[PDB]
């Protein structure tokens, strides 16, 4: 599942990377605070790295 709030999300890492690696978008929301996204690293630093142009 891609969206997990804050107590969701450390109460299991474990399975939160898991499901990453495999590899899931997963978003960490929290009380008020702005949404984040934990994604496999491999994969944010093609995200990334095609941001390429014009080479």
């Amino acid at each position: 599942m891609q969206s997990i709030n804050f107590r969701t999300a450390r109460g299991n890492l474990s399975e939160v990377l898991n499901n990453v690696e495999a590899g899931e978008e997963v978003e960490i929301t929290r009380r008020g605070r702005e949404p984040a996204v934990i994604v496999s690293k491999a994969t944010f630093e093609a995200y990334k790295k095609a941001a390429l142009d014009a080479e």
